[PDB]
């Protein structure tokens, strides 16, 4: 009943240690929320976009660590807003394996520093809301240590943001999110 997409920040500001943390987080979530009728898809972004595995692909090889291990960091700039628009139109596309009727959940993993993107969040969130995409945000690095980045996470997250924003090293986030997914 659920199509859960990951939008992971692979921009150069993301330190290698943190990008690995992202991959570890993604893998654990997929292994945890592994519910028979739950598919996953992942797109990495910088100024470029890489769909690592579509829902159809996951459906063909539902092995998280197999799908995640090969992922290499793109580096470059941080076009988070464009990434969100592309996720909504591309990952949640039936030709990519996305299912009609299914709940749409997007997990954005970033340090909260959008940079270079011609789009602002104001240009993309209304569309995500209209297509029913529930948004969780996982902050890495110094995301929670600046006024700007904290608010960026809040802007991307569905409301109330406090219930949808988590720190990547809060290992208890996954079960909290899992608990919340029973209340979609
Ligand atoms: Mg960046």
């Amino acid at each position: 009943d659920s199509d859960i997409a990951f939008l992971i920040d692979g921009s150069g500001s993301i330190i290698p240690h943190d990008f690995r943390r992202m991959k570890e987080f993604v893998s654990t979530v997929m292994e945890q929320l592994k519910k028979s009728k739950t598919l996953f898809s992942l797109m990495q972004y910088s100024e470029e976009f890489r769909i690592h595995f579509t829902f159809k692909e996951f459906q063909n090889n539902p092995n998280p660590r197999s799908l995640v291990k090969p992922i290499t960091q793109l580096l470059g700039r941080t076009h988070t807003a464009t990434g969100i628009r592309k996720v909504v139109r591309e990952l949640f596309n039936i030709t990519n394996g996305a299912r009609k009727n299914a709940f749409k959940i997007l997990v954005v993993i970033t340090d909260g520093e959008k940079f270079g993107d011609p789009l602002g969040y104001e240009d993309v969130i209304p569309e995500a809301d209209r297509e029913g995409v529930i948004r969780y945000v996982i902050g890495v690095g110094d995301a929670f240590r600046s006024e700007k980045s904290r608010q960026e996470l809040n802007t991307i997250a569905s409301k109330p943001p406090r219930d949808h924003v988590f720190q990547v090293n809060n290992f208890e986030a996954l079960k909290t999110i899992q608990n919340q997914l029973r209340e979609k």
